[PDB]
């Protein structure tokens, strides 16, 4: 059958790109204020910017809503890349193109910020979509989405579908583009192509996933699936690369230098500081390889697989001399903190965060970038044993 898109409301609210974020428009308080919100499935904390900041076009204030209330208490979130510290409060709060409901939420009305805001990302919060666990300063702090649940008839489930261009876009193109969908509430059947896979949630904290295999072009990396789990893998759209434990890491960029060995490419390429660049057209695609992760199913015993090309793990970037060449970095990164799938990986697939059966689809995404000789792909099934031994405790 043909595939119906019954969330034509949701479809295309969010903007942004892998570098600086997905954000959606959101309201707060009342008359409302209308502000931009980095979504970000690897937090659990709803904080705005709400005092004067160099990169801040508007801010929250708190003193011209209605319903606004003060909790009384200080709240600080370091991440990695940047952190805040605010004032906690509730407000009501909306989402333009979203479910047409209002609802209660704990806002972090943030006072003072380091490496947080970026020039021109053109947002000014942050929507926090994991889960209590990890919320600051503590679990009793109830996020945004628990809230939303807890409040309407909104199911316990939304998608995301990120989509990259394939080239640069500057702060206005992004602003007159439209960079994906979040359906909140349900899973909108024309964001993907093939079937949903799905793999269980191992813990409700961040969004906990198991990876089984690693493959780069159909070549094992063959490690110990602990290696490829220390100390936890999640899926998360608030961190643009392909993030890997070290060790997993230096494994998968001796195999990716060794698949792509027909052309040299300088340390800093690797280390993901230093673009490369290739007459207009000319990205030689072909000599990079595919990266295939493989997830543990929900049925015993079984796995299945999620391939990605390089047109995600290179990440358009512009030239220092904004000439007419294809320019990219190189979105895979060492961790110390356990596997990352970031954005660059998410804008391969449509994911489905479903909450309430504890587990994580992906799809192959109708705006995937791809040639004409090679596509993402999700399939399976495969025959895994000990999956559950691959969970780093
Ligand atoms: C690159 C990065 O730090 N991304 C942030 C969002 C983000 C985006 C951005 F543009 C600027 C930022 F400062 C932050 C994500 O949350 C990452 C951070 C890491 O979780 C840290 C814990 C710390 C304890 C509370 C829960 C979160 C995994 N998910």
């Amino acid at each position: 059958p043909g595939r119906r898109g019954s969330f034509v409301e949701m479809v295309d609210n969010l903007r942004g790109k892998s570098g600086q974020g997905y954000y959606v428009e959101m309201t707060v308080g009342s008359p409302p204020q209308t502000l931009n919100i980095l979504v970000d499935t690897g937090s659990s904390n709803f904080a705005v910017g709400a005092a004067p900041h160099p990169f801040l076009h508007r801010y929250y204030q708190r003193q011209l809503s209605s319903t606004y209330r003060d909790l009384r208490k200080g709240v600080y979130v370091p991440y990695t890349q940047g952190k805040w510290e605010g004032e906690l409060g509730t407000d009501l709060v909306s989402i333009p193109h979203g479910p047409n409901v209002t609802v209660r939420a704990n806002i972090a009305a943030i006072t003072e910020s380091d490496k947080f805001f970026i020039n021109g990302s053109n947002w000014e919060g942050i929507l926090g979509l994991a889960y209590a666990e990890i919320a600051r300063p503590d679990d009793s702090l109830e996020p945004f989405f628990d809230s939303l649940v807890k409040q309407t008839h909104v199911p316990n489930l939304f998608s995301l579908q990120l989509c990259g261009a394939g080239f640069p876009l500057n702060q206005s193109e992004v602003l007159a583009s439209v960079g994906g969908s979040m359906i909140i509430g349900g899973i909108d059947h024309s964001l993907y192509t093939g079937s949903l896979w799905y793999t269980p949630i191992r813990r409700e904290w961040y969004y906990e996933v198991i990876i089984v295999r690693v493959e780069i072009n159909g070549q094992d990396l063959k490690m110990d699936c602990k290696e490829y789990n220390y100390d936890k893998s999640i899926v998360d759209s608030g961190t643009t690369n392909l993030r890997l434990p070290k060790k997993v890491f230096e494994a998968a960029v001796k195999s990716i230098k060794a698949a792509s060995s027909t052309e040299k490419f300088p340390d800093g390429f690797w280390l993901g500081e230093q673009l490369v660049c290739w007459q207009a057209g000319t990205t030689p695609w072909n000599i990079f390889p595919v990266i295939s992760l493989y997830l543990m199913g929900e049925v015993t015993n079984q796995s299945f697989r999620i391939t990605i090309l390089p047109q995600q793990y290179l990440r358009p970037v512009e030239d220092v001399a904004t000439s007419q060449d294809d320019c990219y970095k190189f979105a895979i990164s060492q961790s110390s903190t356990g596997t990352v799938m970031g954005a660059v990986i998410m804008e391969g697939f449509y994911v489905v965060f479903d909450r309430a059966r504890k587990r994580i689809g992906f799809a192959v995404s109708a705006c995937h970038v791809h040639d004409e000789f090679r596509t993402a792909a999700v399939e399976g099934p495969f025959v895994t044993l000990d999956m559950e031994d691959c969970g780093y405790n």
